[PDB]
């Protein structure tokens, strides 16, 4: 049951960080350039497939652009880099929606976990842990302060993710 | 039992990851500047406090340069960042050592996890969660192939810390 841990970590070490400077990041791309969403898009595939390139998974999903860098001193590291990148979600070759999208990185420790031997893991629990980390996640941001309006879960099994993508962004 | 995951994404999520370029990238610095040591010296305090400002917790311990980052594409973020701090450690007024040093960042979890009430992890439970991470994570790094006297675990309990990392660094 590694995954309470997991999704804890995740907001403790990122999410709780990156979320308040958000909104702030996101006008300051909106002003120097052309528009962006407002929300942090979290993609939450169920399998624990984690592909780096987020282009490789799906073409409709294509890399635009960096959103400014966040940079802070945290525990000993001088100015640690939090980047966040804007992606362009195409369909039938028009584009129809940009955000802030990636995954859920710790999706990746738990597929990893499942492989190696002296991690106590088996193959099978993974759709399960990575159900308990959706589920984990969710209570959090929900009663997270610093979660108001500023990032969606998107978790999914399996298809279009592009498809999936623009459904939850057309709902505001 | 939440620190076993925390030394697992410690390994499978960085360690596994800027390690194996760690060495080519210290050279880098000692031939693009004057020297420094070949190890990454990763900080293991057992009351979990992990202060920022390395030098905060010991002005003996000054910072002196950033190592040249490392970057890759990283579940949808296209160049994400991971950065090193390099440190100088002082002794009566000279100064006897220089090293990349770092807190262990899965111990802020641990701590923010013991005051956070849906997260079911008691405020006594941090000192044996401390004890079971150092001991997963030294697990790990022994059988660890991309680890090959290129880091160092210093974990303690309380002082001086630039005495007590004086001690590791003077033992090769
Ligand atoms: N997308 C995205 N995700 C992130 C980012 N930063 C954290 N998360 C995820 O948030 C959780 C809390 O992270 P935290 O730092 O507390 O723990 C980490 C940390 F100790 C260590 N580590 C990783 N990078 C490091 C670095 N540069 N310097 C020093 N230590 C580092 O490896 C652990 C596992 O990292 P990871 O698998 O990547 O997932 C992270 C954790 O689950 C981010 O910038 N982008």
């Amino acid at each position: 049951n590694v995954a309470h841990g997991l999704a804890w970590s995740y907001y403790i070490g990122y999410l709780r960080l990156i979320l308040p400077e958000l909104q702030a990041r996101i006008r300051t791309y909106n002003q120097h350039y052309n528009a962006v969403s407002q929300r942090l898009y979290i993609l939450l595939p169920l399998d624990c497939g984690v592909p780096d390139n987020l282009s490789m998974a799906d073409p409709n999903i294509r890399f635009l652009d960096k959103l400014p860098q966040q940079t802070g001193d945290r525990a000993g590291i001088k100015d640690r880099v939090y980047s966040n990148s804007i992606y362009e979600l195409l369909e039938n070759g028009q584009r129809a929606g940009t955000c802030v999208l990636e995954y859920a990185t710790p999706l990746q420790t738990l597929f990893a976990m499942s492989q190696y031997s002296q991690a106590g893991f088996s193959r099978e629990d993974r759709l399960e842990q990575a159900k308990l980390f959706c589920r984990t996640l969710e209570d959090i941001l929900a009663d997270a302060p610093e979660s108001q309006n500023n990032c969606r879960l998107i978790a999914y099994q399996e298809f279009s993710l592009s498809q999936e993508v623009l459904r939850h962004l057309r709902q505001e």
